């Protein structure tokens, strides 16, 4: 009764355990701030096209899994509006580019939660019954209930979307797989500031016969979803 | 001469660390998995086929800022990736993929059961071996910090400032800088004392380092550190 | 210039490193449904005062710490609305002595995020800049910020107070005990619904030298807080 | 009429509350049965214990060890210790053990208290380990903390776990609460723990009890062993 997904450099989940109930498609960070149109990444002129990319890949995942009743969890970057849980050195190194963490942005107070640059962007809103992880650092484990969540949920195989692929998405299939979760990137379905960094990041995975799990596509999994 | 106890390296892309505070009590070098399975003759990752000359290259560079900081009394930790010989803490899926390339964790090696703690290919290499004081994670893990008490140790030491090498540039030093710099420890890598499996991926994983003002910490070189160290 | 508060069976802290930099107070699920009257716990039929009889000492001490700039952090115990951080052996006890855990109670669904009965009582309100712990366990480490944030504001002492002695406060005490703070329960400020229990939780922080830390009352300590 | 439900007659509420009692997904815990924790020499007896609260608990283990390894289940044992350097000792554990005269790290007796590879810090010859059975070595009270013990449960897929070993109030007590909050189905045995006061351990118990089960449910030897699938 084993199911999988064309994937490199193996077919995925490892063992073919491919079920609503033991699956989570995860999507990291679609937030204002981050891709929107008029937010400090706009404003600040990154590259913001990489990262709006995955918004259409995302969006036909998303329906396809919430049509068949898989697990669905997106996570937010962001402070306390208190800034208890920034770190000084983050602090630090973002007000140095202009973008400080807390201070008045575009779309309100940068990275802060609460605030409408930090909510995620309407196409990919979450809604009631999907998990929403607040996270503080870039792996979306680190100071959260990510981990307990998952747990109780029986959660064994997790499906990778969102932005950054080298920052907070490559960090969390990270600490994902070295809990022994198994992962699946969407190629398609990230992106990054660097275009050059996506493409390592997705290279790295597949490393030492798939080190932090296989990398496939949102074609590939929408065709072969049980 | 004006003096000052606020130091730095010359890093890229921020003098490092970020506040100055660089001082033997606050500073940790971490060597990660210098082992004989990820960089010498019949080990796992020799087995897997990959080229060692690009996992050997940091040797040296690490012997000579490992060599400055114990002379100035740094904190020195070091890691190791490997399980019970049990198997008790491997996941199902790493194991699968081990076996599946021809180097499965726990199956009999030219040096041992591969990444099983207690056997010969799995320690640390002589030339970067520890002496008394330093201490040794001993991680299930790519991130040094997952199922150990690294962060513990951290804590105890009050360490603030941490200088990452090892091996590889892309897997585990990459995580172990990932998890540190989420906790809020402030982070050195040293490029020419670490490398990977693959180039492209190891200078890739440097450059994500840099990004956005530096979003995972600052990135030097041995000669760097070693000339600018307190 | 080391300072020190009257405690059993050591003053505290152990090397009298006492400042407002480096200290916080805890106040431990001081919630409606389990300390007001007409929440869950009320209408049970325990012993309410002896979950009231602390609200008076930790109001003086929260005051005192309030104007000498110590650190303040509040937790509250609860889920998330959807239940995704429920054990199901913790909802099927509760269940089953008809305090179901998201079921309808007197002041809302128990022990869910959001609800009145839920939320700290009026007496002992946060202010801004106070951090509020939303666990979701008994103790207030397992899979929260807690320690991210005490590590980002350095804090080295804990005080603890709060409901109840032998649950929620003593499982915090041991997590951070474990990990090296240096915590001081006051025990006019705690307790339980059980008397005994109160009292014995009280006593195994005393044994083998302090094995958890150290025990004294809200007195002491506002006589001697620096 | 057969059932694959199986429940231990257990306070407040028949264990575990599912009936899923298995050998592969429930572990029996042994909880520092070290020579520091209940023998002539250690650091309890340093601090002037009552050595026979802390011995009694030995043969109930022996019999649901045994009863336990015969039928497959998993077994894990903790100790308590430090690296011999002393990197993972909090100053003020380290403090309070010097300031009751009981050192974590001095010479005693057995070898520097607490301290791992020391003949004191070793789980106790009638209670050892075997192979295949994971230990743990915790530098703190909780097993969970610091230590790889909820990442061996996960791969193990333990869902329910005995809790056995010393002290009751301390050591077991805390790492069941760590346990519990983590979602872990718990029975305590509780002539299978002892404390450095009766009083503590029985309040211990008690606590265990309360809500409805708060932390599980408490059973002991005879009632496990008589009804262990
Ligand atoms: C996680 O990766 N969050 C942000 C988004 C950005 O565009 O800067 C990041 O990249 O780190
Ligand atoms: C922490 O102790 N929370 C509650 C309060 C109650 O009165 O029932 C608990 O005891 O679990
Ligand atoms: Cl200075």
């Amino acid at each position: 009764n084993r199911h999988f997904i064309d994937a490199d450099p193996y077919p995925w989940p490892y063992n073919g355990a491919l079920r609503p109930d033991n699956t989570a498609l995860i999507i990291i960070d679609m937030q204002t701030d981050f891709c929107g149109k008029g937010g400090y990444v706009d404003h600040m002129g990154y590259d913001l096209s990489l990262v709006q990319a995955p918004i259409e890949p995302i969006k036909r995942v998303l329906a396809a899994m919430r049509a068949k009743g898989y697990h669905i969890i997106h996570t937010r970057e962001g402070h306390r509006p208190d800034l208890a849980d920034l770190p000084a050195n983050k602090r630090w190194r973002s007000q140095r580019i202009g973008a400080g963490i807390g201070d008045p942005g575009p779309c309100g107070r940068i990275l802060t939660r609460g605030e409408p640059g930090w909510d995620i962007i309407p196409e990919l809103y979450p809604i009631e019954g999907e998990t929403i992880i607040d996270a503080p650092g870039k792996g979306s484990f680190c100071a959260t209930d990510l981990e307990l969540v998952l747990n109780q949920k029986r959660i064994e195989n997790i499906i990778l979307t969102g932005i950054t692929t080298d920052v907070c998405v490559s960090t969390t299939m990270r600490e994902a797989n070295d809990r022994g979760y198994e992962c699946l990137l969407l190629e398609d379905c990230c992106g990054a500031t660097d275009y050059g960094n996506h493409l390592a990041a997705i290279k790295m995975v597949k490393m030492q016969g798939g080190v932090f799990g296989s990398v496939s596509n949102s074609a590939a999994l929408v065709e072969a979803l049980p």
